[PDB]
């Protein structure tokens, strides 16, 4: 198609602004990383949770996929309104309430995983997204773990070193409780204006054998929910728990005020509305500088012969 820009280049992806008469936004994975032997589960995966999120309010929704030969497009609706890395900066903290606004409808969008047996495991401030209403969606289902869910707790060792869960840099057996602090450390920087971890390897031990420290300035029903939030323990965790884990997030003392039947058909009304800048809303969202100009890399025939397109069969085929 018409490639406007570059939005992300990952190591694994590159993520680019297209249009065809709509924008939209376009991760593009190499066959190469995904075909092998255990590999191909990445792009399979991430397609049944777009499957399964795309209904979903929250959890950005996926217009089409195609396939070329060399690599693997999925196109994306776009969203305007903004990251909330940038939003943390241009604000260096957030009030309670509109914590309590992102939280809650993240809190929705993670347990509607939680059921369908899907863990995010890539909850970061960026990988949440505004749209031009003021709601919140997450972008980014790459690392996400699927298709165990009850009775089911499985090791794939994936975080990130600041949201990373305790128990799974342990080596311990990870349920989807990892999701649940990686709220926690969401809240905690808006509402706070810094990481937990006072913010290499380091951290790691940080987080294991180092207490947290919540602002003095904090109210008091926000220390409980960051410290259940963000409880070493899985089992003690909030909303980790096997029953009744999802009630006692919802009747937290913080997240009492909100209508969680109400909010979740976008009825609640959003803190702030983000600033409506060029229709492709690229002066809100951060700028990387990675690679300027959007031209696809050249393809070598010895890696394309070696390929095999029966694994990536019905590609660009999409259940609800
Ligand atoms: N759907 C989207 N709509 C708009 C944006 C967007 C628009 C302008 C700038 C940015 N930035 C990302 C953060 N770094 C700065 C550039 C993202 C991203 C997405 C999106 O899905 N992204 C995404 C990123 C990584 N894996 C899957 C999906």
């Amino acid at each position: 198609f018409d490639l406007l820009r570059v939005i992300g280049r990952g190591s694994y992806a590159k993520v680019l602004l297209v249009r065809l008469d709509r924008i939209y936004a376009m991760k593009v994975v190499k066959k190469e990383l995904v075909n092998d032997d255990e590999d191909i589960d990445w792009v399979q995966t991430e397609k049944h949770v777009f499957e399964q999120a795309s209904n979903h309010p929250f959890l950005v929704g996926l217009h089409s996929c195609f396939q070329t030969e060399s690599r693997l497009f999925f196109v994306i609706e776009y969203v305007n309104g903004g990251d909330l890395m940038f939003h943390m900066q241009r604000q260096r903290k957030l009030p309670e309430e509109h914590a309590r606004f992102y939280s809650a409808e993240i809190s929705l969008a993670l347990n509607y995983l939680h059921e369908r047996g899907i863990i995010y495991r890539d909850l970061k401030l960026d990988n949440v997204l505004l749209d031009s209403e003021g709601h919140i969606k997450l972008t980014d289902y790459g690392m996400c773990k699927e298709g165990l869910r009850p009775g089911d707790t499985t090791s794939t060792f994936c975080g990130t070193p600041n949201y990373i869960a305790p128990e799974i840099l342990r080596g311990e057996d990870y349920g989807f409780s990892v999701d649940w602090w990686a709220l926690g450390v969401l809240m905690f920087e808006m509402m706070a204006g810094r990481s937990p971890f006072d913010i290499e390897d380091y951290l790691f031990q940080v987080i294991l054998e180092k207490q947290i420290r919540i602002p003095r300035s904090l109210s008091v029903k926000a220390a409980s929910v960051l410290k259940s939030f963000l409880n070493k323990d899985p089992k003690e965790r909030l909303g980790c728990h096997p029953q009744t884990g999802f009630a006692d997030i919802q009747g937290h003392p913080f997240f009492r005020n909100v209508d969680w039947d109400m909010m979740e058909q976008k009825q609640v009304v959003p803190p702030f509305k983000p600033n409506i800048s060029g229709e492709f809303g690229l002066d809100n969202f951060d700028s990387q500088f990675t690679n300027e100009p959007v031209q696809l890399t050249p393809d070598d025939d010895d890696i394309v012969r070696k390929i095999d397109q029966s694994e990536f069969e019905g590609f660009e085929y999409i259940n609800p």
